[PDB]
């Protein structure tokens, strides 16, 4: 029969070239074990310069005695970005392609006497396979399972495009009837005739027997047999949705014709289902509308990168499948078997691409081996009823444009891009006709004017109006100017999100704070938008994790961070708004403050502070209480209700409760709030520690310290704030601190900061990170009420630009106010932060 | 007059030893940007074997212009192990010690005209310097605050042993009156001679004048003089408690004497307290009876080591503070500034000890440099009210007892122990007559035996009885023998504690699973005995944090994991144990869930799965709710209850309320839950993924893979678990897996592993490691050879995780893993099972 196990354990690792790392005799004792799946780029979540290149892989292979008769097959699921094989120093082939599987008949190299060594060379720096350009980190390794199979001479062949090798489609469905049509090849590696017997047994999704197919079939010494065997068609098939995922098994048998005994044998599912996509009316499943709920989900885990194990997988899955999502956009890349099972079995239709992004190079051998990434894609997951349409570009012109900017320079790369694009679209419907093809925009007409988005059944446009420059509303008016000039192509959003950082909040959220807050007013535009307008099939979320790009800065470098989940699959508040307004079957209540449970903020007197607390739902009302008492009940819109919350007690217990289907539904969860008071006196000084994240409007609580900076605020007789200047901003990554966003912000031009206070010894800690690497340069001198603190200081001179300064000084007042004044040399004055304590 | 500010900021780092690194103009432009603090060691959270060696830093001193005519002060806070300090290429001076301050007036080597290069060479190698032993990390690098002072050539004494140079003590402290004492240095750097007006203004708590004392003095060119003040004995005194932490202000200053012109100043607080130890009654202050409630405190955070900013040496202290505790045992070496500050103005009282640790070496040098540690800690933190004992070893026979067996071994180091011993308690009370002397001893009769025990006035225990063997009971037995055959020896309990680890749970929680609720138990059975055994002054919980220690393998290794707080600082749901027990002013009502927020159990059919749900509480009666359920009421014991709750529900809501001195108290949080058939069949096994920790009754849930594996359990007929064998575990690390603990416990000489199980395609993932440092079986699966001869530690060696993966087709009612030993035993770590077809 067939044995399938994994050989991922008791491997030996080197990063770099190595001379004979190939041969049997080698002596790896000093290389690194390690256990796949792995990568060597566990750097990239620090180093934007993460290493790309070469690194090998030893393992002794010492075979079972039962095999010695049997074919042996090699197959790797995945290694970014290339893999040579070697088994007892002779190369056995090679793969050219980071995200799809490979195979080889590793048997003619093997010995059953003595042990056997194979050597993997892997490679992630060769620019002749795709992506050469792409917003994700290119990790090197063997980051998939890699297995061994074992089969008798005949065999199911599984060395075509390192596949399964059988391919099974429905050539018409209706609710009436639906045809089944059951393909493959089997191989026969013996050096003689054999006369065999395929079956098909083919069962409901109860698990109930519907037919058996039966043929005879001899094989010549070597050959590959071709079946195509169609089965009787089956009547009131029962029809597979993201909501009622029915499966068909089909199990394929090989026996010896005279014995009769069991030789091979594979299984797949089959499903029945039709769809199709319209211009005006939008995504249709089985006849029926039907609003593509989507999400994209990236690969990586941090730390660990592309290195899952399949139990991730699957919970990356169940979670997407609880909040709501019916349609997953598998991107740029295609993903784990595993993944996929779970599409087909637990319910989520799919669209899969490969990584052919950015700009199309010229560099020979790309386009081939873009070709082979997709044969290989389709043919290894031709079998999952869940995918619906392959796709293999995305944002193709964004580099092209920003590089070139004269016709003379474009012509070529242009001619190039659609002599690439329209290769791969023949290619695709040859591989797949039962399948959609499309293509994913950056937001651009110049797709519609270069005849790029002519090629594809459908377009999927990337839009982010209202995160990269425009307004929100931006986002509707584009793609109705679309459906007006190209009423024709049928429409996906296939990216739309924003950033997001737990530390920031803000009352008055604005693009690229980072703010938790400003991701859920553009979100909690944007859904709408693709629920209710009807020439929208739907939209795919970007992204549904924080995933790594080694080449981002922003407020978290290396990492993207517009998850609607945090990189270790802790969800974001904002989560369970997409799952309010997408899951009818069971109540959602969410208090919208797991992003935010260390709170702070500006205290007139013992009177309550004021916060606001969201809550995401799908009752029709809410009421929100705090210790216990009652904040009235709102009435939700939008699946959405804010209170305005007074804050008072240290630890206070947040308490919400509706109705939902005649129950009674509830939430609650304690956080923390810290009083910071305006006016500065003797009693409220004691244990106080006034911090500020001076030029922002973003509360910035450290997640290393768990102090919390509050919004600048201008001075006001009797309290503290600052006084001139202007708000900046930088996104550029800050070096030397953990806070990054605390010094990505300041107030540039400042003139003062001023405290009122009692009489006393203060400790004043100032920061500074100059953002303005433009610069003459920036220099000045400090003086506090009077007293030179820094009588020449450049942050940019002393440290550089985009750098870290803390300075703490220790100062007497004799005053009843510590004013601090900035006095320009050069450049200008600015200050990134200020905290205060009192020590005498 | 006087200006302190830090120099942390703009530095160049290179790691290693380097040519010429402290020249002006050697080219630093690719050394690595830091800003202090700073370790080189972050590499003790994954490695064992963290670098040990020299390290070089590099700053540019750029003089202001108003500091031409004033005395520069260097200040490094810390730096460890040892280092040395250049300006300009020239060596201005050395520390040796990793938790001390040192300073050096610069001065003469600086010029104002042209930048000054500041390089510093640290060396955390250096066998003659505590600790050389000992259960953390010796962290490198300048990890704590760097200062530059500039005084006028008149000022207060600031090179004495890097400390201030004042000290301040009350020779008398009674209810009705106190005497005060103001003693210090003053330095004259000018080039002749000057004449100054000394002046002590001495203010209340409320901020009010109480006093002003004033002396006349001249100093010769380069002289330094010593003042001792007495002060106008203080009446009706505001005493200080952790409660109540009364300070008085002490403001010092110099004035030339013709212009009255200010030169220098310096603030320090003074407080009016009394203290004993009484062998039989325990401690008292202010006269009166008081339960010393303390926890000890390691300084690292992960994985920034030591590198910690001062707020998080504050945010700690809070931590501290409201959890109840008023007694701190700062250990095992003296810590920053930051935290000794809120000892004082918070409340907290302090123990303080230098790293002195596990044995006596023969290293020349290493007694010398200990003492003058000593005289550091005690110089450097004289004027803190809230220290009352300093200390200077630990567990000092603990490996010369390990080392050394017979009387004639032991007989030289034992007396290099009892030498360094005494002498060291002697330069204890030269230093600092007015605190405690206190050691802290492991849990042996030999401290006693070797006369240890008679050189301090008070003893500390570490005990860990009912964790590293002996039964939870031993803890009051070995108290009460020590209290019978030394009723003298005044007692603290210096250490006690158990590790726990997030990731582990059970419902028969035993020492060494690390299990939340093993440390629970632990600390439940100690802390009455704390509370109520009068004989007993007092203890401090080992550890408030889980904290570095490379050496440490176990359940987390690199870190010593029996904090009330994790690394993180976010605490342990039993931190909430001891503020439902110390916080008798506010309410505590905290459902002990935090730890068991993702729960699993196997289901029989439909019926809920019963797990506990514990609370923390100082009410006397809690009421718990599941989905809005209630399930009762409940009579709390000793701060806590348990409730069997029903799981069913994946998200469901625990809520717990009661009343407190009239009013309503409540608390609440989801967590998620997820059922496991006892029965498989077609339907319940769709989407599930039968994971489980074979060979151990804790649930694992992986923080990486967040997947719960369950229990296991013995085969039963209809159902699935084991076959033969005994339970093994490890305590070593596991090499290639995040999940150490799933690995490191194992079923031992299995025979077989069974799930009744409908036909169709399995996949079935085996999970290896080998901890017996050679066995070798195969295993059968229905009949089937799935593996002819399977070797883990050949394949892969001792201690290194396996994970095999297998498709298997069952046609029976049951899929049968069998194991057929041929050499060693048979073992299984882990099984997981999914349905495929
Ligand atoms: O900027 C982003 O967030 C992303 O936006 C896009 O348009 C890209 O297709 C995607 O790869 C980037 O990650
Ligand atoms: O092993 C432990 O947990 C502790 O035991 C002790 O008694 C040691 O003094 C301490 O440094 C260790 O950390
Ligand atoms: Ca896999
Ligand atoms: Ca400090
Ligand atoms: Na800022
Ligand atoms: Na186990």
């Amino acid at each position: 029969q067939r044995q399938t196990q994994t050989i991922n354990d008791s491997w030996k690792f080197l990063k770099g070239e190595c001379t004979a790392a190939a041969d049997s005799a080698f002596d790896d004792s000093k290389w690194t074990s390690i256990h796949l799946p792995h990568t060597w780029n566990t750097d990239a979540y620090t180093e934007k310069d993460y290493y790309r290149g070469t690194g090998w892989y030893r393992r002794q292979l010492t075979l079972p005695q039962g095999w010695k008769e049997k074919q042996i097959i090699l197959r790797l699921d995945a290694a970014g970005k290339s893999a040579t094989i070697y088994i007892n120093g002779k190369n056995v082939g090679e793969h050219a392609g980071g995200y799809t599987a490979c195979s080889f008949n590793i048997t003619p190299f093997l010995s059953f006497d003595t042990p056997n060594t194979l050597a993997v060379c892997v490679d992630n720096a060769r620019q002749d396979i795709a992506p050469i350009s792409g917003d994700f980190t290119f990790f090197g390794g063997i980051y998939r399972d890699v297995w061994l199979t074992a089969v008798p001479n005949q065999h199911f062949n599984l060395t075509n495009h390192g596949s399964d090798g059988l391919f099974i489609s429905t050539p018409q469905v209706s609710e009436e009837q639906a045809t089944l049509s059951i393909r493959g090849e089997v191989k026969n590696d013996a050096p003689e005739k054999a006369t065999l017997e395929l079956t098909h047994t083919i069962y409901r999704p109860d698990g109930t027997l519907l037919q058996t197919l039966k043929k005879n079939i001899q094989l010549k010494a070597g050959e590959t047999y071709a079946f195509s065997n169609e089965a009787t068609p089956v009547l009131k098939p029962e029809l597979w949705t993201p909501e009622t995922p029915r499966l068909y098994r089909v199990e394929t048998t090989l026996r010896n014709r005279k014995t009769k005994t069991l030789l091979d044998q594979s299984n797949h599912y089959t499903a029945f289902r039709w769809f199709r996509f319209d211009g005006d009316e939008g995504f249709f499943l089985n006849g029926k509308p039907y609003k593509l709920r989507g999400i994209c989900r990236h690969q990586d885990q941090k730390p660990i990168g592309p290195a899952l194990t399949d139990e991730m997988h699957r919970r990356d899955f169940l979670l997407m499948k609880e909040m709501g999502a019916n349609f997953i956009r598998i991107s740029h890349y295609p993903q784990d078997d595993a993944l996929l099972e779970m599409c087909d079995k637990l319910g989520m239709l799919a669209w899969e691409e490969i990584p052919i992004i950015d700009i199309v190079p010229n560099t020979p051998g790309y386009g081939d081996n873009c070709e082979r990434n997709l044969r290989e894609m389709i043919r290894q997951h031709y079998n999952h009823p869940s995918i619906i349409t392959w796709g293999y570009m995305n944002e193709i012109l964004l580099v092209t444009q920003r590089k070139y900017k004269t016709e003379a320079e474009l012509k070529p790369v242009l001619e190039r891009t659609l002599a690439l694009a329209n290769r791969l679209e023949r290619v695709l419907k040859e591989e797949d006709s039962t399948r959609i093809s499309t293509m994913a925009f950056h937001g651009s007409n110049s797709y519609n004017e270069t005849g790029l988005s002519k090629i594809t059944d459908i377009v999927g446009w990337n839009l982010y109006q209202g995160w990269y420059g425009g307004d929100l509303t931006g986002f509707e008016k584009f793609l109705a100017q679309q459906h007006q000039n190209h009423p024709t192509h049928p429409m996906i959003v296939s990216e739309y999100g924003a950033g997001s950082d737990k530390r920031l909040h803000s009352l008055h959220p604005r693009a690229f704070d980072f703010s938790i807050e400003y991701q859920q007013k553009y979100l909690e535009h944007y859904l709408p938008v693709l629920e209710d307008t009807p020439y929208i099939c739907g939209g795919t979320h970007w992204n549904f994790i924080d995933f790594s790009s080694a080449l981002r800065d922003e407020s978290m470098p290396r990492i993207n961070n517009k998850g609607l989940v945090y990189a270790d699959r802790t969800p974001k508040d904002v989560y369970h708004y997409y799952q309010a307004a997408w899951r009818k079957d069971i109540p959602v209540l969410h208090i919208a403050s797991r992003d935010w449970t260390d709170r702070a903020g500006v205290q007139q007197g013992n009177a309550p502070v004021y916060l606001p607390v969201k809550i995401y739902t799908n009752l029709s009302e809410v009421e929100l209480f705090i210790d216990g008492i009652s904040l009235g009940k709102q009435k939700t819109e939008n699946y959405t209700a804010t209170f305005e919350v007074p804050f008072s007690n240290r630890n206070p217990f947040l308490f919400a409760q509706g109705n939902y289907q005649g129950k009674t539904v509830q939430d609650g969860l304690r956080i923390n709030f810290t009083p910071i008071p305006a006016c500065l006196d003797a009693n409220n000084l004691k244990g106080l520690e006034l911090a500020v994240n001076v030029g922002s409007q973003c509360f910035f609580t450290s997640d290393e310290s768990q102090l919390t900076w509050l919004p600048d605020q201008p001075y006001a007789a009797g309290s503290w704030g600052y006084i001139g200047g202007k708000e900046g901003t930088a996104q550029t990554e800050i070096q030397n601190t953990a806070d990054g966003p605390l010094f990505q912000t300041l107030r540039n031009e400042i003139e003062g900061y001023r405290f009122d206070a009692p009489q006393g010894v203060y400790e004043i800690e100032l920061l500074f990170t100059d953002i303005f690497r433009r610069n003459r340069e920036s220099t000045f001198g400090i003086s506090i009420n009077g007293e030179v603190v820094e009588e020449s200081l450049s942050p940019c001179k002393e440290s550089g630009y985009f750098r870290a300064l803390r300075k703490k000084y220790y100062i007497t007042n004799d005053k009843e106010y510590i004013d601090i004044r900035f006095h320009s040399t050069s450049g200008t004055c600015f200050l990134n932060g200020i905290k205060l304590r009192n020590i005498y």
